[PDB]
Parts: structure tokens; C-alpha cells; sequence
């Protein structure tokens, strides 16, 4: 009973997760210059908390509270914090100077906050932050689609795959979508608006299948898989396209001879993340303005999951690394 944060008591899988009671109360808690304290309604769980979890990617200290993304209000902020802060709705990806989302209370840069809009619920910003902002950039600047551009999107039916999809067909481009049996095909089909759609499991071959459905040739690979899909990926671009991988879900992806970009016809490679494309307040507030309005004028369509209570963030991360489609997983941070 109370507010809890979920933390990690050693690397691993979800078993190494805990429940324990809020480490960041209002009451408890001194800001430093720069600081906000932010009441979370839903913390957002993406493939990244199982990255830092299991070790893959490194956080400061140990245990540590899990989770990047979160969305809530804010209740308390430290100096040269404005007033008008308190009170206000705010999203956040996460980074360094934010404690773990997963949790009633979470520290944050003022810096990092995003401003949510009224026509935004909470549950939409805290599925939006991570992989609607990062569907954002790949489509806006990774690769920058456009009419007459052909994209492959890999894992067109999951999370961040089917943001994707909608956002290039919006940006006037012709998607391919991949993904793994009929159920997750169809979904991608209607709900991402592919234009195309190859199921690996009808048809393993997909790479010859993507480059004959584009005869004008494949301009850009969105590609959240990671090492299972790498090579397939390179050998479907044309001359001088672009690989963007921006996942490690099947796995990282060794490391690559520039030679073999070469071969594969003088293509770009690129490993993006977030950060890179939240840089400055305009960047950050243009990438999140055009979200928040796809979303609210319901020309994106989100995909939410279950909102898992606090204490079964274990079973959410389980879930999230099951093939099975789950839609955004949510955890509700308010009991």
C-alpha cells in the first residue's frame, strides 16, 4: 500500500526486478537547480528497459529504478524552474538525470519534460514519447521520406513498426512492411497502412520478395531487429540507399567491414539514437508538436496494450519479449 517503485536488484531478466516503496516522495525529496519531481500516471515499457536490464547497455549505479518512459504532472520543482511548471502535464523519454519511470514519483531535467497537450491523454503521451517520437525521426530525418520514396519497414506489426508505417505513408511515401504470420500482416496492413506486406512465415525468402514489389528500388530499411535481419536488409536497398538500424531485438549487430557496405552497393549505414534527434527545445517541440496533433486529429493511429499495475512490471517485460502482438505496454503508476 502506497507508492512503490519497481527497481533492479542485479542484472538480468524480469526475475531480478523488486517492488519497493517510492524513493522520491514530494515530502522526501531536496531538487537541485535544474530539477523537476514529476507524479507519474503511466510509465511506458519498451525494449530498452530489457537492454539495460540484462547489461547490454550500462546504467550509473546498481540497484537502480527501472524504466525510460513515463508520462504525469508536475508536483514540485527545484531553482530556476519556473512556477507555472507545477501542476502541468508532461511526458519524458528518459536519459541521464532522470531517475526510473517505473515508479509514483520520478526526478527530472525541467529540460527533458514535454509539455502534453489537452487533447492528449495521459496513456497516449506515455506511448508516444519512445517510439512515436523515434518513428518521428526515422521518418523525418533518418531517412527523409517523401513522395517518392520506397521504404521497408522491418516488424511492421509491432510497436514502433506500425508508427512507422503510418508516419511514412503520411509523409507521401510507399511502405513495405515485413513481419511474422498472418494475424501480424494483417495488422500491419490495416492499422500501419503498409502497402505492401510479406509475411517471412508464408514466404521466408522476403528480400527477393521486397525488391520485386519495388522494381523503382528500395530506398531506405527501417530495421529494429538487429543482427537476425542485417544482411537480408543490405542485400534490398538500391545503390548508395539507406540501412537504418535502430534496434537490438533479435540481438546487437556484430560488427560490420565497411568493405561489405561496399559490396552491398555503396550504401549508408546508420544506428540512431533518440538523443540525437531531441537536441534542442525547437527540434524537440517540433518533433513532439507533430505527433501530439497526428494523435489527437486521428491521423495516427496508436496500438495500446494492457496498463499493467506498478507491481506486475516483471509480467509486462515478460509479455514485451514474447513473440506474441501486444500492443504498447503500459504500467499504471498510481495504485
Amino acid at each position: 500500500a502506497g507508492s512503490m517503485e519497481v527497481i533492479a536488484t542485479a542484472h538480468g531478466g524480469p526475475e531480478v526486478l523488486a517492488v519497493r516503496p517510492s524513493s522520491h516522495t514530494p515530502d522526501a525529496t531536496q531538487l537541485e537547480e535544474g530539477q523537476v519531481l514529476v507524479r507519474n500516471a503511466y510509465a511506458g515499457v519498451n525494449f530498452i528497459d530489457t537492454y539495460f536490464l540484462c547489461g547490454l547497455y550500462k546504467k550509473p549505479a546498481m540497484p537502480y529504478v527501472v524504466g525510460e518512459e513515463g508520462a504525469g504532472a508536475v508536483v514540485k520543482v527545484g531553482a530556476g524552474v519556473p512556477e507555472s511548471m507545477l501542476g502541468k502535464r508532461v511526458a519524458y523519454f528518459g536519459g541521464a538525470g532522470c531517475t526510473g519511470s517505473y515508479a509514483a514519483f520520478t526526478v527530472a531535467p525541467a529540460s527533458a519534460l514535454r509539455e502534453v497537450p489537452d487533447g492528449v491523454t495521459d496513456a497516449e503521451a506515455a506511448a508516444v514519447m519512445c517510439q512515436g517520437l523515434t518513428a518521428h525521426y526515422l521518418v523525418d530525418s533518418s531517412y527523409p521520406c517523401g513522395p517518392g520514396s520506397t521504404v521497408v519497414v522491418h516488424a511492421a506489426a509491432g510497436g514502433t513498426g506500425l508508427l512507422v508505417c503510418q508516419m511514412a505513408k503520411l509523409r507521401g511515401a510507399r511502405v513495405i512492411g515485413i513481419c511474422g504470420g498472418a494475424e501480424k500482416a494483417t495488422l500491419a496492413r490495416s492499422v500501419g497502412r503498409a502497402d505492401v506486406v510479406i509475411d517471412y512465415v508464408a514466404t521466408p525468402d522476403w528480400a527477393p520478395l521486397a525488391r520485386a514489389a519495388a522494381p523503382q528500388g528500395v530506398d531506405a530499411v527501417y530495421d529494429g531487429v538487429g543482427q537476425a535481419t542485417f544482411a537480408g536488409s543490405l542485400s534490398v536497398l538500391r545503390p548508395r540507399g539507406y540501412m537504418i538500424t535502430f534496434g537490438n531485438a533479435s540481438g546487437a549487430v556484430p560488427p560490420v567491414s565497411p568493405l561489405e557496405l561496399s559490396r552491398a552497393g555503396s550504401v549508408y549505414l546508420q544506428r540512431p539514437t533518440l538523443g540525437n534527434f531531441m537536441r534542442t527545445p525547437e527540434e524537440a517541440q517540433r518533433r513532439t508538436s507533430e505527433v501530439f496533433g497526428w494523435v489527437a486529429s486521428k491521423q495516427v493511429q496508436l496500438t495500446i496494450g494492457r496498463e499493467y499495475p506498478l507491481h506486475e512490471a516483471a509480467q509486462a517485460l515478460t509479455d514485451l519479449q514474447s513473440r506474441k502482438t501486444t500492443g504498447k505496454l503500459l504500467l499504471k503508476c498510481i495504485d
